[PDB]
């Protein structure tokens, strides 16, 4: 709570309105304090483009479309056009033409919503067409936590399967997990924890063989992999080029470089998609429908995804991807050169680093002391760096490597040293889930406290 | 109808080279100039709740300053976590939070719909854990928002919709009758969307308390109006946490809170309830993961606009806004009551449903649409409604509406069997089987996405 003292805290509405200019000044002051962390390349993921002129551009797109609410297509035809075209361009980028032009979908609020919508869809589709009333889904253990959300929300039994030695989904184990109640299998392209791409072709073939859905979670890789493959990097087919792939999610607000608050969910055919829609026919409020979870939604954010995609084009994404992968090659080589560290699996740009010899959490803390905001992993203990355009700026990778060497040097000198956040990650990794659940609940409570 | 199909290029694939930013902005601004008059000049029911150029410019700057904010990372954007904490606190206090003894808590969400879904899932999970209910039911009046049906289908909750009385308010006897040992929550609207009437919340909250079940007040529409109307001397009974039996309340900052689209609040009477809403993943290789609501990544900038809006208005601003709206409503209702063959459904304060026993109300609406009015068509019974906003408090807007309505009714009385434009569409939709409706709308949604 860095501002508790510096700025007044508001627990009750002001009696009189506060001047706009004063409110703006406080926000701007917080911005001056918070922006250098991501601007200067210290943050893993978080901000994916980060360029000043790009930001200004999307900020103006927002201003022009700020009142847009796509619940009302009659008032804002502009925003419906934007959403339709974001979906179309994304579908094409992800091999939709290979499906024969049946690929379709919707804009969503984020990767999580895309995943939730897909799971709900397979659930409803299977109930209607396969008579399945006790649905199951099989995904690798590395698959995004959002799958657990969907499981709990929608009453789907989630079966998570082990990884192989390269941290990729074990497809034999996935096959063993399939039952007559399974409605979907999923693979990540790539997964968040370690940035590796699952064996999508085998998973999709498994799905097709069992007559079940196959979802590819490309929320992280959707706007990178198509271009990496074009640049000559080893990426397995992972999209609608594969006959068994029935849906793909992709985050425009990540490497699509749109503003926070948008993603896309694509289905191979309209008859899948149709199970996603919500339609209310007998409501006295009149006919009501929505394609996704929301009713009212910020159409301005859809505008920013559209504007970003158009301002970049193929050349722009190809260029961005090249810069990121080149920075990634550099960083990966530098980590492998540090004696006591290793990279998990064979990632292209989301790099999980671990150590069998040292406390990786203290290494992480030593990096934190130098300004780095990295993600702490467990199972196994590691930290990762999701490289973005911010990390392609001059000197950033060299800074990371120099800092990482010192970090490793300090931990090697004091192997028992465990300071700051390191004991917290260490504890969370050993604690019983129920205990973590309770502690984290308290934590979320603190974030919402006003004094 | 897609207006820009023969005016602007359509994009079905990424452009090969990025298009110039200036050109992209030029096209969006062109659409803005064509679209803004409708809501600016007071022709739209609801849709835009504040609409003033200085307020909007103000919020547009708030967005710009916070545009990169993603509340998923409180460590990078402590500002945004502070904004959400305070929006919750201020809203809670405004809604009788102090009356519960300081235990009221909650979260910021993406909209009223998400608030309703969260509340419903929460009662589902709470009732399973504490009352062992595994086949949960919810009892709500037939007028309750379509989102309740959404929550029911999503979360496997049997929804029971109960009849209204003569004043279009919930029949509480019918609600009592519909309660079973599997009922986990009852709800009331404050007010409901179709007819703008406030349900008997005190009676409903009492019904709930007697049965040890939850009571949700859907104040998405009235949350930022009712508390102020009560203070202005208007007939509004307690509808919030002042009532012992009320356990949760939803309120839309993006409606009469005058925040930007994309935010709402869900409030619970006690933390033990709120805790059933959190999602926590403890075993995911991607590390500890939690989210208070449905989303993972979120557009923090929108939370900033809600906070900024509330602070810039304060009690005096909301009091003045409400006065202007109710004043306009009073004038408009008197005008409608003066027009022969029209009636108002129930006794609404500012969301006015008008119907006709003698004339086709749908053609009257079409006649208004021909004068530029964008109104909402209802059925059960056939009617239209106009949700008055600040846009309608501008000089002359109410007078224009009434003059137009007088003309529309005259035209329809002169040609009772005339039905043009959308009138036969609404008429068919009111008579059509729900399953048929669902199929036709599914095509309609497909149409919005055609490129």
């Amino acid at each position: 709570k860095p501002y508790r003292d510096r700025f007044p805290s508001h627990a009750r509405l002001p009696r009189a309105g506060l001047p706009r200019a004063e409110i703006l000044a406080e926000i701007a002051a917080m911005g001056a304090a918070e922006s250098p962390a991501w601007r200067d390349g210290y943050a893993s993921g978080a901000v994916y483009h980060g360029d000043e002129h790009h930001i200004a551009f999307l900020n103006e797109v927002y201003a022009l479309q700020s009142q847009s609410n796509p619940l009302h297509p009659d008032l804002w035809p502009s925003t419906a056009k934007f959403e339709a075209e974001v979906v179309a361009m994304t579908a094409h980028m992800l091999g939709g033409d290979a499906a024969g032009g049946t690929v379709c979908g919707t804009v969503t609020s984020g990767g999580t919503e895309s995943l939730l919508l897909a799971m709900k869809t397979y659930r409803d589709w299977a109930r209607a067409t396969k008579g399945i009333t006790a649905p199951e889904a099989v995904v690798p253990v590395s698959a995004h936590a959002a799958f657990d959300k969907a499981a709990q929300y929608f009453g789907i039994k989630l079966v998570r399967t082990p990884l192989d030695a390269d941290y990729r989904a074990d497809v034999a184990a996935m096959r063993e997990a399939i039952t007559p109640n399974t409605v979907v299998v999923a693979g990540s392209a790539p997964g968040y924890p370690h940035g590796v791409v699952d064996p999508i072709p085998e998973i999709a073939a498994l799905a097709a063989e069992h007559g079940i859905g196959c979802h590819v979670d490309a929320c992280l890789g959707g706007f990178i992999l198509p271009w990496a493959e074009r640049l000559g990097y080893p990426v397995p087919p992972f999209d609608f080029r594969l006959e068994g792939v029935t849906s793909v999610s992709a985050d425009t607000h990540k490497y699509g470089y749109g503003a926070k608050g948008t993603s896309v969910i694509l289905y191979r055919r309209p008859d899948l998609l149709h199970y996603q829609y919500f339609i209310a026919a007998d409501w006295p409020g009149g006919l009501y429908f929505s394609p996704t979870f929301a009713g009212s939604r910020p159409g301005a954010l859809s505008a920013t995804a559209w504007a970003a995609m158009l301002s970049l084009g193929e050349e722009g994404y190809l260029d961005a991807t090249r810069r990121i992968l080149q920075a990634a090659d550099r960083l990966k080589a530098g980590v492998r050169a540090i004696p006591s560290l290793k990279i998990l699996g064979d990632p292209l740009w989301v790099i999980a680093v671990a150590s069998d010899e040292l406390n990786i959490y203290q290494v992480m803390e030593e990096m934190a002391g130098r300004g780095w905001r990295l993600n702490g992993l467990h199972r196994p203990p590691a930290f990762h760096v999701a490289l973005t355009l911010r990390h392609t700026e001059p000197g950033v990778v060299d800074r990371f490597l120099a800092d990482l060497q010192d970090a490793v040097a300090q931990v090697r000198a004091h192997p028992e040293k465990a300071t700051g956040m390191a004991p917290v990650y260490g504890m969370a990794a050993a604690a019983p889930p129920e205990l973590v659940r309770q502690v984290l609940t308290g934590f979320i409570d603190l974030l919402y406290e006003v004094h």
